[PDB]
């Protein structure tokens, strides 16, 4: 129905520092015939669950670092990848995703798995739409783990989340440039410009899902939609910021990448303020947007932070 299409298994033979085992759903309402592909490690029996959402243009092999770091503390941790990224399927069409689109399989998924007590571990995309979804059934969240991300609102309620689609010229506007312009995109090298201390193996395996263009639509509409924000994009994030500065009861711990040139200080500054009771950021001095790439740190930190509370 919704046309897709599929990256082969043996792309995903060689990732390097990936030992995580698959686990495939296409039965989601909402989702006809489309699979989606998730990690699901440490004690499937945990009462604490860490859901990792990873954004534009990666995948979960992003949270590599921070998953083992997670488990070994003894909860389950699950990290998705969002159909058109990773080992999910790829709608072929830039036009079938959009916010909803990708807002909506997480909540499917979330009652899918029947995911409770959830530490919500967000950055880019993936806070931009798991920020969202606690107002929509509060009792499973607990806590949150926030790096680099924002609500994507409408300039005026918070211009702080705006400013950065046009200043500077090296910021979100060069990275927009460097994704839907080439029509060569390769992410291996655009991932090394953008996280100057990958290897070039990591670099590799942010390639992997993407043998050739036609599998790259969804990396193509994400920055295009925090340039080009619809309605109900808008409502659903002004309506989040309610919650999280009202309603929010959890325990928060905050982490910025100090060199993002995107969403660094004069966007995580603002953040902390909406969301009650978070508490100092920790601010890593050599981290870019791609926090993760420094995760064992964020993780252990983090822990730490929340055993201070139990
Ligand atoms: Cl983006």
């Amino acid at each position: 129905m919704i046309n897709a299409i599929r990256t082969p298994d043996q792309r995903f033979s060689n990732l390097d520092q990936y030992p995580f085992s698959p686990n495939y759903l296409d039965d989601l309402p909402g989702y006809p015939g489309l699979r989606a592909h998730y990690l699901d490690e440490g004690n499937s029996d945990a009462e604490d669950v860490f859901l990792c959402l990873h954004g534009e243009p990666t995948w979960s092999y992003l949270y590599r670092k921070m998953i083992p770091v997670f488990a070994e503390s003894g909860a389950r941790v699950i990290a998705p990848d969002f159909f058109g990224f990773g080992k999910s399927d790829k709608p072929v069409d830039e036009e079938d995703y959009t916010f909803e689109f990708h807002r909506n399989f997480l909540l499917a998924l979330i009652e899918r798995l029947d995911l409770r007590n959830i530490t919500l571990v967000v950055q880019d995309w993936g806070g931009f739409l798991g920020l969202t979804l606690p107002m929509a059934d509060p009792s499973r969240f607990k806590r949150l783990i926030i790096m680099n991300a924002c609500l994507m609102t409408d300039p005026v309620t918070q211009p702080a989340f705006s400013a950065f689609v046009t200043q500077p010229a090296d910021g979100f506007t060069a990275w927009k440039y460097d994704l839907v312009t080439p029509s060569d995109l390769r992410l291996d090298q655009f991932m090394k410009r953008w996280a100057p201390t990958l290897t070039e193996a990591e670099a590799s395996a942010y390639a992997a899902p993407f043998p050739d263009t036609s599998y790259q639509a969804g990396v193509r509409k994400f920055p295009k939609m925090v340039a080009q924000r619809d309605q109900a994009c808008i409502d659903i994030s002004t309506e989040a910021i309610s919650f999280w500065q009202n309603d929010w009861n959890g325990q928060t711990f905050m982490a910025i990448g100090m060199k993002d040139k995107l969403l660094g200080p004069d966007v995580m500054y603002p953040m902390k303020a909406l969301i009650n009771g978070c508490p100092e950021p920790l601010e890593i001095a050599d981290a870019g947007h791609f926090v993760q790439e420094f995760g064992e740190q964020v993780a252990r930190e983090a822990l730490k932070h929340f055993a201070e509370t139990e």
